[PDB]
């Protein structure tokens, strides 16, 4: 049982298939239409179920061709209104029919982001966008918002047709609307079952540049360009992928480029990759989270949670699969850096939330908690440091890519819990249940804090950014006339930021310290997002006054989380920046995503 969703569960019946009809008017801020659910019994003398809803306007409830009788539950807060629909006949175990709910969203829909003409690039059009995992499906559509359900989709859209719409899906066409000579329907077919987080779409000016045999870029005309370049190796990804983790079976790869105010790094939508803006560096070094989102096409799609207390199983296996990929392209010490700068990471988890905090837990238990507000790094990097952990426990990296494929084809088009996986992880190393049975398996799955044992890591791409780090960690005053821009000369981008992470971890530096490194390196000047952001954290933390300006800039010409909601925390806990933070927050809030909205006003402790 899933404790977020309010929905029936698969036990009672599942959903097979949704058809979804809708209109976008820009006008409303609405979705509006039909949803058709196809769904199974589960049961004998099934009579009647529940989906889950949140701010839906039900217009009615047909079930062969006949209005049938429903009611909506009183709110419970971030899990929305459950919905109770009367069936008008008894269905028996099996047994499949068709319900077909006409409603429409809310403007508040905590899955969409409307903008306006002027928070696009292109300032002539609005532009609508969708954001579903974890439980926001409820509020485009009434489903079972769970992910232990699967289901196919079609769908059929409705646009003013100067723009267009995709979707997580296969493309079938465009169409003039019959009903409307001034709106284009587009068509879209998922073969492939998906969990409903999993449902996507985006509607705006939106442009198209082939890139790969299976993957075309969108984005609105303004960023075509640098986005092509930028995820250029998408394609060579995507054959590593292949080769570790077995068939790509959903057809296309293409990636969204969206506007700036984007939650998310990426958004593993079947078919149609959703990345933020922030990701066009100008030279690539930022495409890990490509490789990411193109892994999740196996451990998460195709292998899904069954409840959300199940997460890691998701995220840890793709980052473990993304880190692979980044081996493969670049050199095992390339795997290694990226793994030890994910350990950091952890470290960091750990400090914020403190080393006894409940959600420094692999598995979680998510009974009465906004999966939102308990969002962290800890399922990724405790989740991909016991897969690293096993890897060198079981033999190395071959053996244990041996085990992924096979834990992929095993579970392929299920959702399953973290006792499925270990069952799995003995049965394939029966031959090594000896050296399983060491492991702590209490307290690396359901204990808080770090985790009992670290992994073996080569240090030789981190070596020159530690000794660098410690240089100016350990300067005094007149040791700051030594340092000069031919530091920086032997470091790629990736070691400029884990030079500045290692640095930011022993912040504050000394203000005359932060100064210099502006005065000999021009770190204000960088463009790459992960670069400008630990540097701007580093200094607001250092109390540089000058800072503020441009930390509070990054905080909202953009809204990717990772960078926001630390950037608006780090100016509330600085005395200098204190009110202007919560003031700028306060005069951006009505236009910044539902979401990101919700979380930073929490983090500022605000209405
Ligand atoms: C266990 N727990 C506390 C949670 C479980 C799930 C979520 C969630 O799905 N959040 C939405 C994630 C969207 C994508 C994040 C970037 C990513 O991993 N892309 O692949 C949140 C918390
Ligand atoms: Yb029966
Ligand atoms: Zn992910």
């Amino acid at each position: 049982v899933d404790t977020c969703s309010l929905a029936s569960p698969a036990s009672v019946c599942r959903t097979k298939h949704l058809h979804l009809r809708c209109s976008v008017d820009f006008t409303r801020r609405t979705l509006t239409g039909t949803a058709a659910l196809t769904v199974q019994s589960q049961e004998d003398n099934l009579r009647s179920l529940v989906l889950d809803t949140k701010d839906l306007t039900i217009e009615k409830v047909v079930i062969n061709g006949q209005e049938v009788k429903y009611a909506l539950g009183e709110r419970q807060s971030y899990k929305g209104s459950p919905m109770e629909i009367s069936l008008p006949i008894a269905l028996s175990k099996n047994q499949e029919i068709v319900i077909e709910i006409s409603f429409e969203t809310s403007p508040k829909s905590s899955a969409l982001q409307w903008l306006t003409p002027e928070q696009t690039s292109g300032k002539e059009h609005p532009y609508l966008f969708s954001q579903c995992q974890a439980i926001h499906c409820r509020a485009i559509l009434p489903c079972q918002d769970t992910p232990s359900v699967k289901l196919t989709y079609t769908a059929e859209v409705s646009v003013p047709k100067e723009l267009v719409a995709l979707m997580s899906a296969i493309r079938d066409g465009e169409t003039p609307d019959p009903e409307d000579p001034s709106r284009k329907i587009y068509k879209f077919i998922q073969k492939v079952p998906i969990p409903c987080y999993l449902i996507a779409l985006v509607v705006g000016a939106l442009e198209s540049r082939q890139i790969g045999p299976r993957t075309l870029v969108w984005s609105e005309k303004e960023q075509v360009e640098k986005s092509a370049y930028e995820f250029s190796e998408t394609e060579s990804m995507l054959k590593i992928a292949e080769d570790l983790g077995g068939p790509y079976v959903w057809g296309q790869y293409d990636l969204l480029v969206l506007p700036p105010s984007f939650p998310y790094g990426g958004m593993e939508n079947p078919c149609l990759t959703f990345v933020t803006p922030t990701l066009l560096a100008g030279d690539k070094s930022l495409s890990n989270v490509i490789a990411h989102e193109i892994s999740h096409s196996w451990t998460g799609n195709l292998v899904t949670n069954k409840t959300w207390d199940h997460f890691w199983l998701n995220e840890g296996h793709t980052v473990y699969l993304e880190r692979h990929i980044c081996g493969r392209l670049f050199g095992e010490k390339f795997r290694h850096f990226n793994a030890l700068g994910g350990w950091g990471e952890l470290q960091n988890s750990v400090k914020t939330f403190g080393e006894t905090h409940p959600f420094t837990k692999l598995v979680v238990d998510l009974t009465d908690i906004d999966p939102d507000v308990a969002y962290s790094s800890v399922p990724y990097e405790k989740g991909f440091a016991l897969l690293f952990y096993l890897e060198q426990l079981l033999g190395g990296p071959e053996i244990f890519l041996g085990f992924l494929k096979a834990y992929v084809e095993k579970f392929s088009y299920k959702s399953i819990t973290t006792d499925d996986w270990k069952d799995f992880l003995y049965s394939y190393f029966k031959d090594k249940v000896d050296v399983l049975n060491q492991v702590d398996w209490n307290a690396w799955l359901y204990s808080p804090g770090l985790p009992p044992i670290k992994p073996n890591y080569d240090m030789t791409l981190t070596n020159a950014c530690i000794a660098l780090s410690q240089r100016w960690i350990t300067a005094k005053e007149d040791d700051l006339n030594s340092f000069n821009a031919t530091d920086l000369k032997d470091l790629s981008s990736h070691q400029l930021n884990e030079f500045l992470a290692q640095t930011l971890q022993r912040a504050p530096l000394p203000l005359g310290h932060i100064k210099r490194m502006q005065e000999v390196y021009n770190f204000n000047a960088i463009n790459n997002s992960e670069i400008r952001f630990r540097w701007l954290r580093l200094c607001i933390q250092s109390k540089w006054e000058d800072a503020i300006p441009l930390a509070l800039k990054m905080a909202t010409e953009q809204g990717r989380m990772k960078f926001t909601r630390p950037l608006f925390k780090d100016l509330a806990a600085f005395d200098k920046s204190h009110d202007q933070a919560v003031r700028t927050y306060q005069e951006h809030k009505a236009s910044m995503h539902p979401v990101t909205a919700m979380l930073v006003g929490k983090d500022l402790k605000v209405d």
